[PDB]
């Protein structure tokens, strides 16, 4: 397979206690990282400058298509536990307005700062047969600071194959019922999550891991699920996505074997109804 992941790569300023570091982040990066274990990935993104080593990391995992920009999207993430976080947008790269006219088995739209208009999802749903979406960058407002949320109508998501939102993000979605999409992944950090298959609800319990931050969790979970769902029954795909994401969080990498994923996935609880 061949997939296109769309959205800004980010200069993350990660703060955990009194400690601060810069690293590569973004929905596009993290979702591509997950999908790189399943397929050839390309990333449609925008940025201005990034460190040579970060550009090498991206180009080792994916072909890059970069919309010119004079700015690079930059977020400060402050972690008070592993999941409870403050996000502050410091800088935003150029919007993404055009899709390539090549042919991909999967288009995954994962913006972080309103860089993908709803209109582009509608274009994508016509020019491509399989579209997956993370909602995060659609419900955030675009201006600098502590992030604000804006509700949106969900009707444009009809036809989306797989959609992911965490619990706090979901409440800003409206004109929306889960059956608008083939699979809704509704996650809640370390706590139990929900998955809907054609609107029928399942619950899942993630693998317990002790982490000082969870940056990229949702992106990896969406990316890995999209990969497993293409080659596993629904439930198994859910379990393997959870396990993969759990391995990513402690390894903060995707440099573990698929056999370990499959072993861990056996222990993930999933219930129907
Ligand atoms: N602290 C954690 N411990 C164990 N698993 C986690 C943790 N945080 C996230 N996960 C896994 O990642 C998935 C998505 O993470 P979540 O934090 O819900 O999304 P987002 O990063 O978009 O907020 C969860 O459903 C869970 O499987
Ligand atoms: O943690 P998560 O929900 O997968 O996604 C995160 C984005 O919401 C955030 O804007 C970005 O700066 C991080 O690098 C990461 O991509
Ligand atoms: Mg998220």
């Amino acid at each position: 397979m061949k997939c296109l992941v769309v959205g800004h790569v980010v200069r993350d300023i990660v703060k955990k206690g009194n400690k601060v570091l810069e690293r590569l982040g973004g929905g596009a990066y993290y979702s591509a990282l997950a999908l790189s274990r399943f397929c050839d990935v390309e990333i449609l993104t925008s940025f201005s400058n990034l460190p040579e080593e970060w550009i090498k990391e991206l180009e080792s995992m994916a072909k890059l298509q970069v919309v010119p920009s004079e700015t690079t999207t930059t977020y400060e993430l402050t972690y008070l536990d592993g999941n409870r976080r403050r996000l502050k947008l410091l800088e935003r790269a150029s919007p993404i307005e055009e899709l390539p006219d090549g042919e991909y088995d999967v288009l995954l739209m994962n913006p972080v700062a309103r860089e993908v208009p709803p209109a582009l999802v509608t274009s994508a749903l016509k020019k491509f047969p399989f579209v997956a979406v993370d909602i995060q960058g659609f419900i955030r407002s675009s201006s600098p600071g502590e992030i604000q949320y804006q509700p949106i109508d969900g009707s444009f998501l009809k036809g989306v194959k797989i959609l992911h939102a965490d619990l706090g993000e979901y409440q800003y979605l409206q004109g929306f019922s889960p059956e608008f999409v083939d699979v809704l992944l509704l996650s809640n950090g370390p706590e139990p999550g929900k998955a809907f298959l054609h609107g029928r609800e399942y619950t899942f319990e993630p693998v317990h891991v002790g982490v000082d931050e969870s940056t990229g969790a949702g992106d990896v979970f969406l990316g890995a699920f999209t990969g497993f769902y293409s080659q596993c029954p629904f439930v198994q795909a859910l379990k393997r996505a959870a396990a993969f994401t759990a391995l990513f969080l402690k390894n903060r990498s995707v440099d573990f074997s698929m056999d370990d994923v499959n072993e861990l996935a056996m222990k993930v609880e999933v219930k129907r109804v």
